[PDB]
């Protein structure tokens, strides 16, 4: 069947430390705080700097935490007016953003650039995507896979890897299939299965950290195959190495960040 994306192959791909510029397209009034997950995701991860295209709201909450990153005003908004003028060695849009067509014009802009584009959360929608050279990663959950595709939860669960290889090549896009076992699906029939993670990652915004985690990695990692599977495998590893002490039930989001540092030495 599927084989697992393991710690030889982590070890064997994992970059040794300019390392990009990458935007993050996230957060809004009400879902502020996944723009706050997804950019210490992402800076933890390897990045060379970090532009948040935030609400300007949503910027106030960030800096204190994460003063390391810069701020692209009101962006995900004026994405949705024009091509970005910057160029940027990653992009994720999507956390914290609402599943509205402005959100979906700011997409289609984005994907004009010439570098890997992350999908997540209020980015994913049901759609096609355009032929270019960079790849295109959605990271859904089950119900995300649902909107997507039309496939119902209780149908995909029971065929996850299938549906997940299914799709992955009908769309071209890569495809993160949250879950126990996340499936990493690739365009050109490569696919994977996540050994890490446990029950303490079923939680709001760990989808989040995940999202910045894949953009970060996908800064300092030559193949952007690499740098997702890598971050699928490593978000999990972190919460994995906090129930040795703690109970899994009560790991925040947040806090996988925090365990990265320590993890990733591990596997260096």
């Amino acid at each position: 069947n599927v084989p697992f994306w393991t710690e030889e192959h982590v070890r064997a791909t994992l970059p040794e430390r300019t390392y990009g510029t990458a935007l993050l397209l996230a957060g809004s009034d009400d879902m502020p705080g996944a723009a706050l997950l997804a950019g210490l995701g992402a800076m933890r991860s390897g990045l060379g700097k970090l532009v948040i295209g935030t609400s300007e709201n949503v910027i106030p909450l960030i800096v204190p935490v994460l003063p390391e990153a810069t701020y692209w005003r009101d962006g995900w908004k004026k994405a949705a007016d024009a091509q970005l003028e910057e160029t940027y060695r990653a992009i994720a849009i999507g956390p914290g953003l609402p599943q509205t067509e402005s959100v979906q014009q700011a997409v289609d802009h984005v994907l004009t650039a010439d570098c890997p584009v992350i999908l997540d959360a209020g980015a994913l929608a049901k759609r096609t995507y355009p032929k270019r050279e960079g790849p295109v990663i959605l990271t859904p959950h089950p119900g995300e896979f649902f909107r997507m595709t039309g496939v119902p939860v209780n149908e995909l669960q029971k065929k996850r890897a299938e549906y997940a290889k299914e799709w992955a090549a009908q769309l071209q896009t890569v495809i993160v299939l949250k879950g126990n076992q996340t499936v990493i699906a690739f365009p050109d029939g490569d696919c994977w299965l996540n050994p890490t993670g446990n029950g303490a990652l079923a939680k709001g915004g760990t989808g989040d950290t995940l999202t910045g985690m894949i953009l970060g990695m996908l800064c300092c990692h030559e193949d952007p195959k690499h740098a997702v599977l890598n971050a699928v495998y490593l978000h999990g590893a972190c919460a994995e190495l906090w129930t040795d002490e703690h109970s899994a039930h009560t790991l925040l989001a947040h806090e996988l960040s925090d365990i990265l540092p320590r993890v990733w030495k591990r596997f260096e």
